[PDB]
């Protein structure tokens, strides 16, 4: 396990790839439900690289319909929204290190439109240490990226089925290598990964969760395959066994058919990352970005997609990594049954 | 997440609809591992009303065979058997809010008889808030009451296999509507539910676990089917595949012929509750309250009834709730495939 | 310093000698400002001698006009005012351990009336261990009541100046030895020292607080004489330096004649209590039991005296000892010059 | 659960066992992550039975590649290794109370080399409570290892298809009682069982994880079978479903040949453990002695087997317990069908 | 006040200067009462100093008769007499980091026998940050130490009355700079200030406490004379107000004529140290180091001697301070009116 000194050392070194110094501001965004030695830590670290450091402290905001304690369960409303002036107090810093968690919602966005840069570190420090990130990650990322930006298409097939194709253009693609080092720009430590959206309406075909795939925030092995058919961009059926109808109960609950629209697709990045690790923790330890990050996933998404701007506001929230898929760009493979194979300087 | 502002409010509006205000007295019991925060909402709440308020923490009872932190699973002795000086610390309050579980005890119910009530508040924050407790739903649960108080048998089938028979009469019903506002009432928050007991010795048929029926303590979704045969009241026969070796084992542990008598059976009535909630969470979160309510389930019950002037006083209990049932009081539905459909004043 | 398992093994010795055991109940009364080692210790010696144990924790009462934070300076309503249920709660004890202070109030002394014994445990564990309660100490004390019992007047001379007579009889003898052993009785650990009241309106004399005598809560050692002109019962004249004019100013503070009124009076007779000790002490510390219980001093008091039956119900209280008195009852010396002569059983 | 009281009395009543007296020094040894009621209760039992005591705090040591929080993850390095200093004030005390677990290194037996015992005590209060330790413990266990002692094999049979068998004779066989009274012993506060390391290089057949059997530290009841194929002391193939493709990956993740040796080999004699227990219990609340020990189970283990000094250094380490087995020392069967058949003296009532 | 961060770099930057780096294990000595922040900051330090760091904790030790809650107090016993287990794991570190204070214990000596070197930090975090040690500190009280070494005896002399003589050559010079750096040698962060013993039964004369000079523990401003009256090493007279009245009380309920007894003898180097710092705290805060080691103060004490082999073994123990005093060398002068003026070396600048 992580000692509170080297949990210090971490947030230093990932704080100053993050560009933290003498003239930077450093806010640490907390609520009463956030890890106290990762507060701490950064707080400290921000001090010893003699950056203007503060806490800035929420009351928790909850959700009434909301299960479970996982945070990306429910993407809604949160402790900023109608807060103005606590969202100017974290504006006013060039760097938010977010333990508390305020990803797609709209408030993040303009905080990131102020040029302030936003780190999510809310992982236990064990994951945390793991995964620390490095400048070889973020070269392996955006090199996939030069690449996925290019894209006009992203293809998918499995062995176990999957046949699902997704245009592209329409929206920018996203990284995430573990650290927030440019201005106006968000990160997560740790990740490892970069996806997109499909354009509007068109995603269509077949997506098959094998046995042993996972659904984030179930995080179950899936013991039975699960079948989703997709038109127009949507989710149209989804077939299989137990873990299909738990699903579809799930998804049924939130009264909304915005949750059955496909959000971000992407692929995994990340060997440090182990698709096993999820199966070695409780729930409540975390979100597990193992199963989000791990090298040569597939992942996609469903729920909303306004932090992009598209139409969906709904809540509800899945992310869902496939395994052995091969995933394509245009004609080009950049995953073969889960293997990285472009470009090659993305790989590990 | 729940702030503690929120949690504070909850209780404001839960123990008015108990009738706590500044003609009463609130004693909030407590051990060792009761949640600090909800203690502290229930005292502050207590006096925010104008309630005289204290606290009484009892030392932890330990029970050596039970396992497993989920104190429903063995019901023995409580803290408070020999101890009639802390049982009149709480007779001597209007109300009781119970944070550390009384089981269903003599003592219990002699503190009831004296005309105080007693509040089951025991559950995380986040589940409470989910099924904060309303008017409505006690004027549901009551109309359900007025028919099962009359009933003189209950039957269930399912399409999996149940066909179970269960005369009726010997026996009260009770219910659980989430606030405690009569003298002399028991009740939980988060709650929704009734259910009665079978005469003695009567019981017959077949209770069939489907695939993602519930066992409690277990917390598990059956991936398998267990059939349960039932003879004068006592399950004879648990068969199926590792599930059922499983229970078998279990039940066996207490070397206690008791453990197989079906005690309390009943039907869920709270649409707030989900049975795809237990799924989101870790077995030491709670009890899983929402696997006992969830509205249309049927819900039976092994081992101890000595709470209702039974024989069988045996520690080994399981809750045990059912999807896809008809349910019926005499030649009545009051459930049709997992739906209630009467009274129809107790519908959602 | 005094350890944990020390703090509770001296609670074990005086809970014994206090009569508690598998048939005795034992309620630790405490609020938010108690120590929660001495709590702690109190409820685990309790569960060890097999007694029956829970604690009862009230809401702190303050009153708006009392100044700093000794809890004797302030004698008025308690939070058991108007808590009747908080009162039988303490009252189905055998033994209340009392570590938020109730005396001089008419709710302890009915609760003393119900056979319920009560023991004031607040001084700091190291004071506690210095001063550990024996059975020679009780012995001693009683024999010094045999004597004051029998007495119809009290009388103090000192080379300083006093010059003060105080006829007996009205008033019982109060002791202090440490335990809680007889029913219906309250007792201090720590003390040693015993007192009584004189009759209405009769004491008389002059009573001079020389250098290096002490008024608590002040809790400073005089540096200049202080001259109380005392005339049936009453201070009439309060006369010397600094001192003299913060006491005049402190009592006319409360705006209220009876603080001036003389209430108990007697004599030390703990040798572990030191009059040096309050100089190595803060004021938050504790209440300087050391200055009341000290050998061979003289100590009066000022203010309420409704605890055995007197007229005045005021506020505010303070406790004087004076050093190298002659103290005699009757016409037999008990103490000459600050030494204890008589009885003899009573020296140490 | 369990009061603070109630566990200071139960620590009192295992050091006692473990004959810790006014002449006796105890350390206990912590880290961040050590229970702190747990700590405290030792600390305080230990001081009314007057013995000096005192605790050794660690800093914790983390491992990068470890996954998840069982403490018998990675078996590497620990808090001790290169800290000589530490190691020293531990071999100044007659006991250690172990609440951060230092078993499967080095460090742990040189301590004991000195003289110094060790108790190892992690597991919930609770469960603490419920295998509180016996002397009848003791001897039904002195009695099982008697015969093993005496044994030149094991075998194990089941009807699920295990069939394996393993030469002994070079190891010593390691008790576990769950107290420790002896000089220069470890032991484990709840345990119940025992066990040796197959001769080097020689296990040899066929280990089936049935329906129902368990991988620890994964903490899962098998859904479907794992067949492991043994060969000269190395596990050459798993095979099977979904857990299998699970355990094949963790195990290659390591990147390190010697995770695949069988280490230690044995049966539980513990009729207060539960193979149920494990379904009742989240990850993070343990390590799950109740798998390990439970009456009659075959438990054989992974990796490392440097601590009676073999050649395996490595950090996986997975324990195994099997239901429903035939065990048998050379012809001589003390366990049929998961059921203690021999010794008699071992047998509980 | 003082962050959490900064404690933790005043603690590297006092570490260092005690020579603590990747080949030293510190040992970290606390109790319950230790203050816990200076505790984790110590820790901290010395792993990022990539110390082996570990943790001693002592179940705090009671003396009945102990009086108020000053360290310093009750001299003599501590929490490791009899516990020698405990004692040999603080002898396997290079340096103890002592936050429970162990001056004036024959255990302390000892532990410094075996090259153990020792640093005292008890005193307030703003306390410790106000007298931050550095180099030149000690630079300043080895220019005194040399002055002290040389010396045949010891003179003080006042308006108010001092006039006191001790032979010097028995017992060697102490001095306190403010960090452990050399081995088995023992420090006080904060300090800066330097004392001797007089030679046995030898000490004469008169030491007058006048107004405004102050007795430790009770840690009050003298507001009257006291004159302490000294024959052959040993207080024979106490004459006074009020002050003097409570001193004999105090010294007499002891009931050990050794509490009488002229122990270490010195003149204080710190002016970051102030004689007026006392009157802004309150007594439990700490044991006032300020008091002990403001610039050029005659600094004696009472009691035990234990500490540099000498007879006594009493618990009382005072430390007084006086102001305004000529304090001589044989008849050289260190310090006069009570500003110092030799060695020139020792000056402040
Ligand atoms: O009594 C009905 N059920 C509940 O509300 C929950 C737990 C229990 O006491 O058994
Ligand atoms: O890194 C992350 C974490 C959560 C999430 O929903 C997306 N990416
Ligand atoms: O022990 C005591 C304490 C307070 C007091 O006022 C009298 N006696
Ligand atoms: O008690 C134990 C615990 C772990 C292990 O590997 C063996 N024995
Ligand atoms: O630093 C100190 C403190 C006390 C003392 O007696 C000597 N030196
Ligand atoms: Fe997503
Ligand atoms: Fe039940
Ligand atoms: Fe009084
Ligand atoms: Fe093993
Ligand atoms: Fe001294």
């Amino acid at each position: 396990p992580v000692s509170n000194a080297q949990l210090t050392q971490m947030f230093e070194h990932v704080l100053k790839l993050s560009r933290v110094d003498e003239t930077q501001s450093v806010a640490v965004l907390k609520s009463h439900y956030s890890d106290p030695r990762t507060v701490n830590a950064a707080m400290e670290a921000a001090q010893r690289l003699k950056a203007k450091v503060y806490a800035v402290e929420l009351p928790a905001f909850n959700h009434p319909t909301a299960m479970g304690n996982d945070m990306t369960a429910y993407c809604g409303d949160t402790a900023l929204t109608g807060n103005l002036a606590a969202q100017r107090a974290l504006e006013a810093a060039d760097l938010v290190v977010d333990t508390m968690m305020l990803l797609h919602s709209p408030e993040q966005e303009q905080i990131l439109k102020t040029g302030t840069r936003i780190l999510l570190a809310v992982e236990p420090p064990e994951v945390l240490a793991r995964m620390l990130p490095t400048e070889d990650d973020k070269r392996r990322v955006l090199a996939a990226e030069t690449l996925l930006k290019q894209a006009r298409s992203l293809h998918v097939r499995s062995k176990a089925g999957s046949d699902f194709h997704a245009p592209l253009g329409q929206y920018p693609a996203v990284t995430e290598y573990g650290y927030a080092d440019e201005p106006g720009r968000w990160d997560h430590w740790p990740s490892g990964f970069l996806f997109t959206w499909p354009n509007e309406d068109s995603a269509e075909g077949t997506l098959v969760l094998d046995v042993g795939d996972i659904i984030l925030p179930f995080k179950n092995y899936c013991r039975e395959r699960i079948t989703l058919e997709i038109e127009k961009g949507f989710i149209t059926g989804i077939h299989g066994g137990f873990e299909a109808e738990y699903l579809r109960d799930y998804m049924k609950y939130f009264n909304d058919p915005e949750v059955y629209g496909i959000s971000h697709i992407g692929w995994g990045l990340q060997p440090r990352a182990q698709w096993t690790a999820m199966g070695l923790h409780d729930r409540n330890d975390g979100m597990c970005m193992d199963a989000r990050a791990f090298y040569g996933n597939f992942l996609f998404s469903t729920g909303p997609n306004t932090e992009v701007g598209g139409k969906r506001k709904t809540p509800c929230h899945l992310d869902i990594p496939l395994r052995n898929c091969d995933i394509y760009l245009d004609d080009k493979a950049v995953v073969l049954a889960g293997d990285v194979v472009a470009p090659e300087e993305s790989r590990a």
